[PDB]
């Protein structure tokens, strides 16, 4: 297992990130500071979480304390659905550059398909639960993304939460400039997407995989949903390779040559989680682990199912 997968654009992208969603504020800035002690070269961010100044806080003095070189850095960040209109991109971009301290981003994804009516809310409503949409489509919002390459504030762009069909649409958008670099999707024994991924591949699309081990923060768990941290199955894999349950969650999206970024604000959860290069999974364990699918979505925006975008009535 090589620590890095090769993009499209030619840059090299850590294949194990630390995710920042749901990162308290006042923890995440030694969060990511344990983090890139530990190892960790890839942050996955957005502008969403409403945590990136003090991610940035935290790059910054690594990059300061000389622990890292920014280029050894992978940076990711994402567009929120209330900035896809053209004229709104590059100051989100910017706003987002500004809090990390960065003058790049080594990825920037569109967070979602659906476009929302800009303004100061991140889900703005009508007076009935619904998600006021925008009219500016996927490919003009991608045209937008182009741009930012061109003008050197981001490395390489890509999109979230796609499905098959919102991939072919801007692999096929009239006079495409750059193909998209990674497709993040939610993917994890019960969400194994085999279908989304082997298409993703076949095009040369790195495939990201959030939420890797079930988020058990997750604001709207059920005690009845299921959990993968606690799944008797799953924890007899880890004790046969006398690893824990989460490294088992995070080696699995490894051998399906994905990149995989679970999050934490525990320094020896974060420590842990890294200690991944060092056991395979058998085939086997690996056909196991996929067995148990139960098409089950910690993220399935669900304020959003009218949206002409909603990327998940589609099979795939
Ligand atoms: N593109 C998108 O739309 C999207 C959507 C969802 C997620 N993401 C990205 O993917 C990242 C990961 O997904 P996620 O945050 O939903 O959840 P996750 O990584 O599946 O799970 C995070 C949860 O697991 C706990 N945890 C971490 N390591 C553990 C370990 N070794 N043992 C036991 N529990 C452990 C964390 O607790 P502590 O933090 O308290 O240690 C936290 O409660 C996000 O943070 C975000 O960066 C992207």
């Amino acid at each position: 297992m090589a620590s890095r997968i090769l993009l499209n654009n030619g840059a090299k992208m850590p294949i194990l990130g630390l995710g920042t969603w749901k990162s308290p504020p006042g923890q995440v800035t030694e969060a990511v500071k344990v983090a890139i002690d530990v190892g960790y070269r890839h942050i996955d961010c957005a502008h969403v979480y409403q945590n990136e100044n003090e991610v940035g806080v935290a790059i910054q003095e690594k990059l300061r304390e000389q622990v890292v070189k920014r280029e050894e850095l992978f940076i990711v960040s994402k567009l929120w659905c209330t900035y896809h209109e053209k004229g709104l991109v590059k100051g989100a971009c910017q706003k987002t550059l500004s809090d990390l301290k960065l003058d790049y981003l080594d990825l920037y994804l569109i967070h979602w398909p659906t476009g929302f009516k800009p303004g100061k809310e991140f889900f703005p409503l009508d007076e009935s639960g619904n998600v006021v949409p925008s009219d500016t489509n996927i490919l003009d919002t991608w045209a937008a993304m182009e741009e930012l390459v061109d003008e050197g504030l981001v490395k390489a762009i890509g999109i979230s939460n796609f499905n098959h069909l919102q991939v072919e649409m801007i692999l096929n958008k009239p006079g495409l400039k750059y193909k998209p670099a990674v497709n993040q999707i939610e993917c994890h024994p019960y969400l194994t997407q085999e279908k989304l991924i082997q298409y993703c591949q076949s095009k040369g699309i790195v495939v990201t995989a959030y939420s890797p081990l079930g988020s058990p923060d997750r604001p709207w768990a059920k005690p009845e949903d299921p959990s993968l941290l606690e799944d008797p199955r799953i924890k007899a894999i880890a004790a046969k390779h006398n690893k824990t349950t989460a490294q088992v969650l995070i080696r699995f999206p490894m051998q399906r040559n994905l990149v995989v970024i679970p999050k934490s604000v525990t320094p020896e959860r974060i420590a842990e989680n890294f200690k991944v290069f060092d056991f395979e999974l058998s085939s086997q364990d690996m056909t196991t682990l996929l067995s148990y699918n139960r098409n089950w979505r910690v993220c399935a925006l669900l304020s959003c199912t009218s949206h002409k975008d909603y990327p998940f009535h589609e099979e795939f």
